[PDB]
């Protein structure tokens, strides 16, 4: 009635066709799609030889975009990125500890200068005795998440890093002024996003922390979806226990894990080894972490700030710093 | 051995807990997530009360981003877009038909001026007798896909439309010079993408056409993923039979379908009604189509160019023009 009516081809066989074997199906798929039987094999051995499905998969499924491109057609760029490295360092410097704060901050600046990372995340930065950190502005552009607060986070980037924008999202479920600090910029023609945070502290605050984390991973997903080819770095002091870590988006990896999960570099807050804080029993955690996405696939991972300061016999922080170098 | 060691809370109950009923599970989920039992209900009645799963879903699943945002936090913009309308017209003007080409083109320009669309897609534009179409530059910015070819497509936009870029992708599987024409720009503060194409003609070329279509839908998916809040319009003469249409991405809708699937406006190439071409038997198809994505959810859909020209007794084209108005 209101169905479409097909054009007549006068010299065409006057009857269409209408079950099938397997090779029959491979040939059929090959003819319909104008692809080969070898490629037909692939799809046909994944949906239990459901041909009618396999067509819909080839044309409509998101997995086969590549194939479709190849069928129709026959930013960086591997060879530019080979020979490129970028280092990211993250450190909770425990500014809330007033004991030897100045000496410790000087130690921090010294260590940063020695390690010389391109990108640095700091947590627990306080206004008091901040001078030696501010002195780093000769090497870095410094961005504070929330100056005027008891404590806050910071992102320091090499001067080659062009900064497009600086955003701070205040977690409303946080009773500790915690934020997500986002720096958007670039290194040469490579777009880079930096996400620094200090998730809610202590085991009890698991519900707040786990909510913040998945929320941060949502933001990461958006950035990746909207900026293909971009380098995305997210992390800091996440205060995570291993069973708290929820599903991370595809293409996102933990730096310490991708470096080979070395036990020697696992724990970033170790009461057995760092005596800045003392309990009756030792405690140790991988609180500080770094995730990334982008066109760099290899990573080297070390800990820093592990040497006792000599003038005051303590460590720069109760945290070890994490240092990851990404390359291709 | 190399497991994390948890901090001791001295005044904490010295034994964790360890099966469950349903209300027990709702309460448990509520306490762990710091959410309510009413919300717990939702997730818990979707994974057959699989609590351990439901946690992973709440924190890690992409569906619950909203919830997570609400848990952590507590561009256009509805009220700006109410009162906003945009019209898109698509017409295969059959420039390859030399019969009364000039008179027909004048009719085309006249009809375009009468309908006055903000955006116009043209297919089968030829160099010969192009003058009255070029005259439209007083009202429109005109972009030709492939001038210097036997025939090509065009996109005409209102002068309020700011054009950021113009791309033409040549289909390599095409023996008919077919392309995907992409115009990226904006109307005020609203980003707009326009995708115009003339997919491979005739039923036989189904494999080429169906490949081109899914490929075009891949490009649409990318644009949507990378530009949230943007208006995306894709279509033209797609030469589609109904059973050829593969899965369209979420958020993409057929304009004629969203307008209510009116039989009165269904067929755009009707040999029973348009005698510019004559066969022994009539034929009719919905060859010409328009899909869209974006913050406009309502659409009105009409056909144009349905009146016989009086000086030469033919229609401007063997195609009817499609005209869709999008609003909120």
């Amino acid at each position: 009635e209101d169905s479409e009516v097909e054009i007549e081809i006068l010299d065409e066989p006057e009857q269409g066709k209408l079950s099938m074997s397997d090779e029959q199906k491979l040939h059929e798929f090959a003819i319909i799609t104008a692809t080969d039987e070898a490629f037909a094999q692939s799809i046909l051995q994944d949906v239990d030889w459901d041909l009618k499905k396999a067509l819909d998969v080839f044309y409509g499924s998101e997995a086969f975009a590549e194939a479709r491109s190849a069928a129709v057609m026959g930013v960086m760029t591997a060879e530019d990125l080979k020979g490129f490295e970028v280092s990211v360092m993250s450190w909770n410097i425990d500014g809330l500890d007033g004991r030897s704060l100045l000496t410790r901050m000087k130690a921090v600046a010294h260590i940063v200068k020695n390690v010389n990372p391109d990108i640095l995340f700091l947590q627990e930065v306080v206004d008091r005795d901040l001078a030696p950190i501010d002195k780093l502005q000769s090497l870095y552009k410094i961005y504070y998440s929330n100056k005027g607060c008891q404590y806050y986070t910071a992102i320091l980037v090499s001067k080659m890093f062009d900064v497009e924008k600086h955003d701070v999202i205040h977690f409303q479920n946080s009773g500790m002024y915690r934020t997500l600090q986002i720096l958007e910029g670039s290194i040469g023609g490579l777009k880079v996003f930096l996400l620094n945070t200090h998730l809610e502290s202590t085991r009890e605050h698991r519900p707040q922390r786990c909510a913040q984390f998945g929320f941060c991973m949502d933001k990461v997903r958006e950035i990746i979806a909207q900026n293909p080819g971009a380098l995305v770095f997210f992390g800091g002091d996440l205060n995570l226990r291993d069973e708290e870590v929820s599903r991370v988006p595809d293409g996102v990896k933990d730096a310490w894990e991708a470096a080979g999960s070395d036990n020697k570099t696992k724990f970033t807050w170790d009461t057995f080894k760092n005596d800045n804080k003392q309990g009756f029993h030792g405690a140790k955690m991988r609180f500080d972490r770094l995730y990334w996405s982008g066109p760099l696939d290899k990573v080297k991972f070390t800990l820093e700030g592990r040497q006792r300061i000599r003038s005051c016999l303590c460590f720069p922080s109760d945290h070890w710093a994490i240092n990851a170098t990404f390359f291709a």
